[PDB]
């Protein structure tokens, strides 16, 4: 269970950092 939950949690965090760098490069284009 913990293996599964941690895997899903890192998948979530990776998607989150994807969106963060994405908004970052968007703002960069606005610059």
């Amino acid at each position: 269970e913990k293996e599964r939950q941690n895997r899903l949690a890192e998948e979530r965090a990776r998607r989150e950092e994807e969106e963060n760098r994405r908004k970052a490069e968007d703002e960069a284009r606005k610059k």
